[PDB]
C-alpha cells in the first residue's frame, strides 16, 4: 500500500566518506549556481578535513537512510529515526550515493560546520558551511534533524550561536530557516580575499 | 619640528592581553552602533580564546605603537616596522591602552581570527571576526600591516581563502577593504540562531 516504513541514521563522517561528500558538495555548487568555483577535489577534503578531533574542528555529519534497520551501536553518539514515508522514493542517482553493492544504504545529506567565536559574546559558536539534502528527500524533515544535531552540540558545549549564509534569492532555504528560528539578517555582506589578490601579499614586504 | 620617529610591532596575543583586547572589542560595539549586542567579560575571552596554538584556532594579532624601540627577540615572529609620522598623536584614552606605568608602549590595534574551511576549494582559510585600529591612528597604514599580516599566514599554509563581513553602510572600512583587494559579495546574506531560539533545541526529541 501506499505508504511505507523508513530508516536513517546521523553519524559523524570519517575520512572513508569523503568521495560522497565531495558529490554532495558538487551538487551545491549546481544548485547555487556556482559550478565556476568548484574546485574541491577527494584528496583535498580527506587531507584537510579530518587533521582534528570531531568538533574541536572542521566537522561533518552525514545523514544515511535505508529500508532495513542499521546495526546496535557500532562527545557523541548517532542519532537514529524510523519514518512512515510514501511508496519508494524515487532516487536516479541512488548508485552513485550507496556506500555498498549488497546494500540498500544511501547517503541522503550532510552538515559541514566548525567553530567560530562571537567577539560581542566573548564565546565560541558553530558555523555551517554547508547543510544540504538531496533532491528526492526534501521536505520530510531530514534538514530539520541536521540542523537540530547542530544546535544541540551547541548547547551542550554552551557555545553562543550557530551561523551560516543564504543567497539572497534562496527563498525556500530562507523560509527554512525561519522556521528553525534563525534570523536572516541584512546588514552583513561577505569580503573575500582570494587568488592572485591574496597571493599578491606574499611579496608584500610590510 | 612637525614630523617625529615612530615604532610599531604585531605580536600574538597571550591571555595576559585580555583587558585591551576586551576594550577594543567595545569600542567596536560602539563603531558598530550594536552596543545592545555586547555581553562580553574578560572572563569569558581569557577562557575560550586561548585553548589552542595559535593559528589552530582563534587568535589574535596586537598591534603596539612605541616612541622608543622595542627589545631584541623577545609559526611566527613579530613584524616591526619605524614609521615617521606627524608630531604627537593625540590619544586621550592612550592610559586605557598602556600595558605599564613606566612604559610609552600602547596597543593601537589587533585582528581576531580562525580557521574557516571553503567546502568548493576543499581548502581550509582564515576568517577575521574583529579588525580594528583606534581613532588615533586611523590613516597611517597600520589596518594594512594587520590584514597583510593574516594574509601571508594564510599564503604561507596555502589556504585558500581570507573572508571576514562588513556592514552595508560602512563606506570607509569598504573602500579600505576594495584598495587592499578584497571583493565584497553581494549575494549573501548572514543567518544566526541565538538565544532562546538556539536554547529551544536542548528539549527538543528529533
Ligand atoms: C547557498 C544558499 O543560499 S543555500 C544552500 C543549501 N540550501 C538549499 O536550498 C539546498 C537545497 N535544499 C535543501 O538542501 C533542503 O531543502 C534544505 C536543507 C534547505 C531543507 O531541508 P528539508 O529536509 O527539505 O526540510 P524540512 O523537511 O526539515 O523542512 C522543515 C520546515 O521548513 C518549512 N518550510 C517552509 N517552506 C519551505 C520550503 N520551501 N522548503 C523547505 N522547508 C520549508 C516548513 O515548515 C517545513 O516543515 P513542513 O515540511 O512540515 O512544511
Ligand atoms: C562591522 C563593519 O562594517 S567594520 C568593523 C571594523 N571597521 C571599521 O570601520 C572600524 C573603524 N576603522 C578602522 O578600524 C580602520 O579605519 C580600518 C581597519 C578600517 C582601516 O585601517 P587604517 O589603518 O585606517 O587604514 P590604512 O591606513 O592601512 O588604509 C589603507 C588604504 O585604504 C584606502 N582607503 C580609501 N578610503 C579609505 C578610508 N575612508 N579609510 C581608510 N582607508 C581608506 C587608501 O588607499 C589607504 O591608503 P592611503 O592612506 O595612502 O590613502
Amino acid at each position: 500500500g501506499p505508504l511505507g516504513s523508513m530508516f536513517s541514521r546521523i553519524r559523524l563522517a570519517t575520512p572513508s566518506d569523503v568521495p560522497f561528500i565531495h558529490k554532495l558538495i558538487h551538487q551545491m555548487a549546481v544548485f547555487e549556481r556556482l559550478t565556476h568555483l568548484f574546485s574541491a577535489t577527494e584528496s583535498g577534503l580527506a587531507s584537510t578535513l579530518f587533521t582534528s578531533r570531531p568538533f574541536q574542528s572542521f566537522t561533518v555529519f552525514l545523514l544515511e537512510v535505508s529500508r532495513s534497520p542499521f546495526p546496535a551501536t557500532i562527545d557523541f553518539t548517532p542519532f537514529f529515526k524510523t519514518h512512515n514515508l510514501d511508496l519508494p522514493i524515487d532516487d536516479p542517482e541512488s548508485y552513485n550515493f550507496s556506500p555498498d553493492m549488497l546494500n540498500d544504504v544511501v547517503v541522503a545529506g550532510f552538515v559541514l560546520f566548525f567553530p567560530n567565536y562571537s567577539s560581542f559574546l566573548s564565546k565560541p559558536g558553530f558555523y555551517i558551511e554547508d547543510i544540504f539534502v538531496r533532491e528526492p528527500y526534501r521536505r520530510k524533515g531530514f534538514g530539520s534533524m541536521l540542523l537540530t544535531a547542530v544546535a544541540k552540540q551547541a548547547v551542550k558545549m554552551g557555545y553562543g550561536r550557530v551561523e551560516w549564509v543564504v543567497l539572497d534569492w534562496n527563498v525556500n532555504a530562507i523560509k527554512f530557516y525561519e522556521q528553525m528560528g534563525a534570523q536572516i539578517l541584512q546588514e552583513w555582506r561577505v569580503c573575500r580575499l582570494t587568488g592572485d589578490a591574496l597571493e599578491a601579499f606574499d611579496q608584500v614586504n610590510i
